DNA sequence: AAAA
């Protein structure tokens, strides 16, 4: 029986079900826009378990006990298996302001309230944008559209790597016991990526050290002039709060949000224009002790993270959040060294990161 | 808005 819960699945990147799924996405997309999180929610926990199954639905028999699939999900399944098209993401993709926000949430800096001011302004095209003489651009905006095309051409492992090269050479440079690990798609086997992303963690760092490595390593990439764009955001973590009781849960440990410059000649690939490509990088520091529940919290995918809080908090009276895990029945806080350990503690198996593709 |  396939379970309700993504932390129960096993979801590889072989989707056999990419025609359901991708106009369910579409669906799901358009949801999160029109600002309809239940039925955004119904359509992505639907489109999840579709990614999770071994072979291609081809008849309506095959949707037989599978969970998540209630009847407006149905209808656009049957209609996907009568002409091989889904209707419905089909209006979608050719909805003017469904067009509109992917366009210009597609910038670096751009989201929900900026992309509909400027398409209730009566803008359509990039182009028009950053040619007005009227607007007024945010430093993550400039950014957003200076370094564009690289930004939205997708970032590849040749790429990823050459980035972690990067990233460990300067964070052993002022903290060498450092592990600087690759988080996110990448880490779930995924061959593209629109940024890379790591976590960074130190045994034997002070509180002032780990605090001070972002701001470090960010001065030594802005003085070899690879620093593009920088935004380093402060630590609000807290050593002894309860974990998070939201849906989506906030992370508060120290992050930063980068543009980098990466020179064509440190990427070992198969393949130049001018030399190198701006690539999005993001950092996260953490506390040695909570570096297993930022790893899963920060390798994903998103909807499996939604589940694993959602099977602990229903099924084991557990809070898990990126900090931690704490048991409200023993009333203490579960350690863990591994991510293995916290699948364990929730009475789960474990599911490999290539294998959380929900 | 930056986030898996
Ligand atoms: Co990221
Ligand atoms: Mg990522
Ligand atoms: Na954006």
């Amino acid at each position: 029986k396939i379970s309700q819960y993504a932390c129960q699945r096993r979801t590889t990147l072989n989707n056999y079900n990419q025609l359901f799924t991708d106009a369910l996405d579409i669906l799901a997309e358009n949801d999160e826009l029109r600002e309809n999180e239940g039925s955004c929610l119904a359509f992505m926990r639907a489109s999840s378990v579709l990614k999770s199954l071994p072979f291609p639905i081809t008849s309506m028999k095959d949707t037989e006990g599978i969970p998540c699939l209630g009847d407006k999900v149905k209808s656009i399944i049957e209609g996907i298996i009568e002409d091989g098209e889904s209707s419905e993401a089909k209006a979608v993709l050719n909805d003017e302001r469904y067009k509109s926000f992917k366009l210009f949430t597609s910038v670096f800096g751009v989201g929900l309230k900026t992309a509909e001011k400027w398409f209730r302004m009566g803008f359509r095209t990039l182009s028009k944008i950053q040619s007005d003489k009227s607007l007024r651009f945010t430093q993550m905006q400039k950014a957003g559209f200076l370094y564009y095309e690289d930004l939205v051409s997708c970032v590849n492992r040749p790429e990823a790597e050459a980035v972690s090269m990067l990233v460990k050479e300067a964070v052993v440079t002022f903290l060498p016991d450092a592990l600087v690990t690759m988080t996110g798609g990448f880490r779930r086997g995924k061959m593209t990526g629109h940024d890379v992303d790591f976590l960074i963690t130190s045994p034997e760092a002070t509180e002032d050290e780990e605090q001070q490595l972002l701001h470090k390593v960010t001065d030594f990439w802005k003085q070899q002039g690879l620093l593009l764009y920088c935004d380093i955001l402060e630590s609000t973590f807290e050593k002894f709060k309860q974990p998070s009781r939201k849906v989506d849960a906030l992370d508060h440990f120290q992050k930063c949000f980068l543009i980098l410059k990466l020179d064509h000649g440190r990427v070992h690939s198969e393949k130049e224009g001018k030399g190198w490509k701006a690539i999005r990088v993001d950092l996260v520091m953490c506390p040695y002790d909570r570096r297993a529940f930022a790893l899963l919290g920060w390798t994903g995918s998103r909807q499996f993270e939604r589940d694993l809080r959602r099977y602990a908090t229903h099924e084991r009276k557990m809070m898990l959040d990126n900090h931690a895990l704490y048991d409200r029945t023993k009333r203490v806080f579960l350690e863990a060294e591994s991510e293995e350990e916290i699948f364990a503690h929730l009475g789960l198996d474990y599911i490999e990161p290539w294998e959380r593709n929900a």
